């Protein structure tokens, strides 16, 4: 696994990518690591933002599936042609696999101007694969065709340029301190989990916990923010705003509609409280909690040419589709996607940003009753 350490790169707000090769001879591409989707989709045409794209005509091992795929988002989409081909990960396990690949032939507001990735690796399960769950995800193909154990782990560091590790098939104990604590994957579609309690600064929100997971809570390397359902976001902001009334910021800030700036080196960490999410544990009536800092939910915006300050965007936002524990959360922790035992492990990341005051934490066990009632059906 030492070969796989530091195999991720990125830029803030723009995601974490791994090098992959597709076809024979190998074409190298940088591929976004996304635990919130289930298609391996890659640029296959010369869109002007792209450094590189998959040239199927150059590959002897390419096979057409003669079926297209169309994938909408709110504002934007990608569309493509399905096929299979041989896929490796240079700084991953020493194997080659025949995987489905969606050759992206048209898109809108998908690729990012200035980004250094050309595709997406969906690491979630077949249920949310498009056009349907019969299209086998990459990781399912990998596990099926090789002896790679059915698990992967992610250390997203952030740390301008960002970095991290994706350990495929195992865990590397150099990437975390203390103990791993595991929360069950409620259902294998997204990496769905259950949050059972939330504390801002130690003090809890006292909401029907069911709300915390209305209609989902998921772990998602492809979302920057900690996203929260309307009503939980509402309550959540209310307490953070209160926690932090010392200084003042507009209403738009909290809605992610304006940025906040303080002069270089002048940011007040401590007027902002820590956020603790209690996750369902492995055992009845037993939970654990992960604790993140404002340096996680207060994210720098790289360069604004209309300012000189240290400008941050408030990284919590509301959702119609549930809680999303994005890079804000994951950058605090080493996260183990233990597919084989249907559980996600969290430990303090050896690379998370800390000081000599407060620190990211994973703590347990706690006693929490009625954890099953926290899940929405
Ligand atoms: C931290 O990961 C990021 C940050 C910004 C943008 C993306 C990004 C951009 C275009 C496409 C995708 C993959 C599709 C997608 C959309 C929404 C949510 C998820 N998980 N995946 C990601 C990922």
């Amino acid at each position: 696994f030492v070969e796989m350490v530091d195999n991720l790169r990125g830029k803030s707000g723009q995601g974490y990518y791994v090098e992959m090769t597709v076809g024979s001879p190998p074409q190298t591409l940088n591929i976004l690591v996304d635990t919130g989707s289930s298609n391996f989709a890659v640029g296959a045409a010369p869109h002007p933002f792209l450094h590189r794209y998959y040239q199927r005509q150059l590959s002897s091992t390419y096979r057409d599936l003669r079926k297209g795929v169309y994938v909408p988002y709110t504002q934007g989409k990608w569309e493509g042609e399905l096929g299979t081909d041989l896929v490796s990960i240079p700084h991953g396990p020493n194997v080659t696999v025949r995987a489905n690949i969606a050759a992206i032939t048209e898109s809108d507001k998908f690729f990012i101007n200035g980004s250094n990735w050309e595709g997406i690796l969906g690491l979630a399960y077949a249920e949310i694969a498009r056009p349907d769950d019969s299209l086998e995800p990459f990781f399912d193909s990998l596990v099926k065709q090789t002896h790679v154990p059915n698990l992967f782990s992610l250390q997203l560091c952030g740390a301008a340029s960002v970095g991290g590790s994706m350990i495929i098939g195992g865990i590397d104990h150099s990437l975390y301190t203390g103990s791993l604590w595991y929360t069950p994957i409620r259902r294998e579609w997204y990496y769905e989990v259950i949050i059972v309690r939330v504390e801002i600064n130690g003090q809890d929100l006292k909401m029907d916990c069911k709300e915390y997971n209305y209609d989902k809570s998921i772990v998602d390397s492809g979302t920057t923010n900690l996203r929260l359902p309307k009503k939980v976001f509402e309550a959540a902001v209310k307490s953070i705003k209160a926690a932090s009334s010392t200084e003042k910021f507009p209403d738009g800030f909290w809605l992610g509609e304006q940025l906040v700036c303080w002069q270089a080196g002048t940011t007040p960490w401590n007027i902002f409280p820590v956020i603790s999410l209690y996750l369902m544990g492995e055992v009845t009536n037993q939970s654990f909690r992960i604790t993140i800092l404002p340096q996680q939910y207060l994210r720098p915006v790289e360069d604004v040419a209309t300012s000189q300050d240290d400008c941050y965007k408030f990284a919590i936002s509301q959702s119609s589709t549930g809680t999303v524990m994005g890079a804000v959360i994951m950058e605090g922790f080493y996260v183990v996607f233990d597919r084989a035992r249907k559980r996600i492990g969290f430990a303090v990341s050896a690379c998370h940003v800390h000081d000599e005051f407060r620190t990211a934490a994973v703590e347990g066990p706690f006693v929490t009753l009625d954890m099953e009632d926290c899940g929405y059906n």
